[PDB]
C-alpha cells in the first residue's frame, strides 16, 4: 500500500524522536539511560517503527541489538518489516528478514 514515513517528555519520547531522526548516538545514550525500547507514540509506533518508517538502518540495528521486539505491531497491525515492504526499502527488509 501507500508509503509510511515520519518526516511530515520522558526518555521514551526522546528515544522515539532519536529513532525517527536516525540519530544513532542519541539512541545509544538514551537506551543506556533506561529509555524503553517498547515506548509507543499515538499511532502505537515503537522506536523500531519510526526508524523503519524513515529508513534508518543503523538505528534499526541498534534497537534490535538492545532487545527491541522485531515483531511489534503498530495500530495498523504493521511490523517494521511490513513498513519496509510498503515503502519499498529492500535494504531495510533484508535487515528485518
Ligand atoms: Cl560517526
Ligand atoms: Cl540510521
Amino acid at each position: 500500500h501507500h508509503h509510511h514515513h515520519s518526516s511530515g517528555s520522558d526518555l521514551g519520547k526522546k528515544l522515539l524522536e532519536a529513532a525517527r531522526a536516525g540519530q544513532d548516538d542519541e539512541v545509544r545514550i538514551l537506551m543506556a539511560n533506561g529509555a524503553d525500547v517498547a515506548a509507543k507514540d499515538k499511532n502505537g509506533s515503537t522506536p523500531l517503527h519510526l526508524a523503519a518508517r524513515n529508513g534508518h538502518l543503523e538505528v534499526v540495528k541498534l534497537l534490535l541489538e538492545a532487545g527491541a521486539d522485531v515483531n511489534a505491531q503498530d495500530k495498523f497491525g504493521k511490523t517494521a518489516f511490513d513498513i519496509s515492504i510498503d515503502n519499498g526499502n529492500e535494504d531495510l527488509a533484508e535487515i528485518l528478514q
